[PDB]
């Protein structure tokens, strides 16, 4: 019996290889989530096919209807069997869908505009207006948004932190709106909004994305929390242990530290 | 019913107070461990005890008569419930054992005394003229031992070949020994005891280079056990209410005896 | 009898003379092969013919077909029975001619224009604005698509998904394509062609880097033929003489028309 | 049939490890020479078991009887199969055993003691009082020599060349001997003379000596000419092809270069 893998297109996990045309299947795709996925089924022995979500979200609960979205509500209905993808283990999905242990680290960082160098010995030296999370919420000039159905959006709804809820209120009271449908949005909205623009996305797409053309992305200030990636899993299924011992097998080989290195590293020219 | 908890003395995990003789009952105890345990009982709502496992060990299997014997061994013959302590979370405690969500992410670190000449774990396995080792029954000679990495394959074999006995019992031996060395001791250990460490007095020895992988602290209860999801949903809670970041805070980077 | 001999023109290994016009016989050649040949000539005691290829062709397995065309086609079909011509030593040729002892070692390397930054063949090929190509029907090729390491297998799919046609018909072309080009286009070709084209005029290309693998050129006979032992052993003896290394240095660094 | 192969103990080609007392077999050796046996096992399959010459030679031809020593004589006679060792290609060799093609490139090199720096803007230059092989037969405060029954002692002997005739003449009118019976009498002769002495091998066991401890040599000048080291086969025998193609096909896919790296390079700290 066929189970199938639901994973969302994004940079370095999934990528739609160049002869992409010609080729069906599994061969379409390339990334960090796809050679998981094959070393996963190496570990224990299954086929298994790549499918995309309708509407490429995460995952979040609508209010006033109870109705789960993006992965989580792929595989809360039974329409699908694993989540081989970026999802960000949270208290909220944790009790709707099982989770394995988190294979891949992570926080909430800031993207911003690199500034223009100043040159007046002769050394270069880079002069930026956000530091860090704590005066972001102060200055007013400067605008920041997360992303609609991702874990941060929902962290920031339910932090009582005062200066999270201090940002949560500014997105609350943003307009135009903040949010951004997709990570490459926000990364746009980034590139062609001059340094009037922030935007908060994981790290580890954030270090990415910076070390890549055209290199004019960096990020600043320390990560807001500390999170991780697990492989979903509907309730009472028999994958969960399985893959759980997948992954921690995986994590021991070290096979996640030489795909890390491969698909981040070895192409982040600058 | 009262819940017994069994928990390793180490720091800043658990202290047994400074005035502890004149101390009767759960007050006897404080740490990032304890202020934990109370906090999921609060969440939980159930009578907790604190323990102590009467041989101080973190757990292992024993040698080719599948025993455990410490703080997993404590709980999987079943006179334990809950253990919160900074147990690592490994494929073989999984088979035997139920993990949480880890708390407190880690890796394994060097650390030495006072530029470093000694890089990353690369130069450190080719270097012999300097001794290096682990901590009795934990998780980082079974993670050496069980590696298939060539350079970690070296660095198990120098354990396993070495002369004299390279490994000491509790960390607290392991950072007195690199005091005693003067440089030419170098130890292997996770890394949260190493930034607790070198943030204390005398404040003399130093994390040096990277992190081998990436591992993380989970509350380990029996297999089948009626706890292992509440205290996931407690240790979930209190990572999005950002209490967990506040106690390491508190325990970690609050006090700071010395140059930071 | 008389003995043919395959020759492709190449320098500095086989020169057509200055007044080429005017010349009949054998005086019309001169290089380093030349002198080979008849040095080798010499040592066995048999007249030999230079000739060159009808198809200026080193020499390579037709695609699916088992067919050898070029100087290697010109020997396995009988029509030569001898080649001194800088040849490379590979395994699948082995299966088909008689090498004999290598006479100038080799390696892969990596021809400019005037910092260098580009270090080794390991940000060549993450480097992609460049274009770099190969020699066609030769060895270089072939290694690359017959290679199984990652970042040599890189390479190769870059070569085979190339546009426009970056393979180039004689080292000549490579070398003015690679003067045309200024600086936007890299050169694979072997180190002794290299040495040649730097040390000579404009002297406007270099040599960056190592070489990525050893080899060396040999003298291809027939299988099965009975001047292969004669000619190792003249290659040998040549060798132990230290000739090979006077005409080395004769047509490579004798001249030297740069700044050296 | 179990073939018999004839290796000498040089470094880092074949040593003995540290616990070869209670093993037995092809376990008690470690190196170059003992992988790439291994190799040419796994690409042609057969038994082998490694000796060791008694005489510890590489061979030569005795004058006025004919009479081959060293790996030479153990294939010659018909008392071994091959001879997977770093044994030089020579005319006089090739006319007696089959050789493979090279398998590794080599030079005559020049072993000296490496001088003391000179203290007296603050930089610590080195200087040395040979610097090639012209000069060296020219001074005469400073005596050189080879290693017997070896390839450089030869080619030494049968060479027309003005300077390498001058330096074979010194050699014959040494006294005392100069000359050395193992590449470790050489060493340790270059060791405790103090800078009197200068030993001529191969690069590569130059270079590699050069790079472990005590690290006190260092190598002058380049390399005298351009050999090889081959697997030599006895005339007339079955795995000369065989022994040629695996050689060929482990070059191409650069196992060599990695044994090379590995057994050279690792452990060069100085
Ligand atoms: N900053 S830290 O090391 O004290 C730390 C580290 C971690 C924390 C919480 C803290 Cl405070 N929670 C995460 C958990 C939360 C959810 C996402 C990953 C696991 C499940 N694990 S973690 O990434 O190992
Ligand atoms: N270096 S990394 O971010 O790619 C990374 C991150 C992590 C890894 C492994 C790697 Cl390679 N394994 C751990 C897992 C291993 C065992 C201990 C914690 C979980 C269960 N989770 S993690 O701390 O989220
Ligand atoms: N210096 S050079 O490149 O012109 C050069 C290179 C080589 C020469 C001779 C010269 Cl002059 N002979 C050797 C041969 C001699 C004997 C030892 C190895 C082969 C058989 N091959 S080689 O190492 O490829
Ligand atoms: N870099 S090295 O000295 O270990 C080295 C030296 C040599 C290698 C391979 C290596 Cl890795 N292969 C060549 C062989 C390959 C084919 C071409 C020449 C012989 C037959 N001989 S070599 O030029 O003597
Ligand atoms: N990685 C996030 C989505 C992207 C974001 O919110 O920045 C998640 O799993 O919810
Ligand atoms: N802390 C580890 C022991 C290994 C170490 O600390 O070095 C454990 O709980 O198993
Ligand atoms: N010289 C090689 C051709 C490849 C090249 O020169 O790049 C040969 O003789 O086969
Ligand atoms: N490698 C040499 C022996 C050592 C030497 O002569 O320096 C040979 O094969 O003859």
């Amino acid at each position: 019996k066929t189970v199938v893998v639901t994973t969302i297109l994004e940079s370095p996990y999934v990528m739609m290889k160049k002869n992409h045309e010609m080729l069906e299947g599994n061969e379409r795709y390339e990334g960090y989530c796809v050679d998981l996925a094959a070393e996963i089924a190496k570990h224990c022995g299954f086929k298994y096919k790549l499918t995309i979500v309708g509407d490429g979200k995460y995952g979040a609960r609508d209010a006033d209807t109870k109705i789960w979205n993006g992965m989580v509500g792929e595989l809360v209905y039974g329409k699908a069997d694993i989540a081989i993808a970026p999802l960000t283990i949270t208290l909220v999905r944790e009790e709707v869908i099982d989770f394995s242990k988190p294979f891949m680290s992570l926080g909430i960082s800031i993207m911003i505009k690199k500034p223009q160098k100043s040159k007046p010995l002769t050394v270069e030296r880079m002069v930026s207006p956000i530091e860090s999370a704590e005066d972001l919420s102060k200055q007013t000039e400067i605008a920041y948004g997360t992303l609609d159905s991702g874990s941060t959006k929902e962290f920031f709804r339910r932090s009582k932190i005062a200066v999270f809820d201090k940002m949560w209120t500014y997105m609350r009271s943003a307009e135009p709106s903040v949010f951004v449908r997709t990570t490459a949005e926000g990364v746009a909205r980034v590139r062609k909004s001059k340094g009037k623009y922030a935007y908060l996305l994981e790290s580890t797409m954030n270090e990415y994305i910076e070390q890549r053309k055209p290199c004019d992305t960096m990020k600043v200030g320390g990560n807001l929390d500390s999170k991780g990636y697990g492989i979903a899993t509907p309730k009472g299924s028999s994958l969960g242990t399985p893959v759980n011992l997948a992954v921690l097998k995986l994590s021991e080989q070290g096979v996640l530290d030489k795909l890390k290195n491969k698909w981040w590293y070895d192409k982040g020219e600058c």
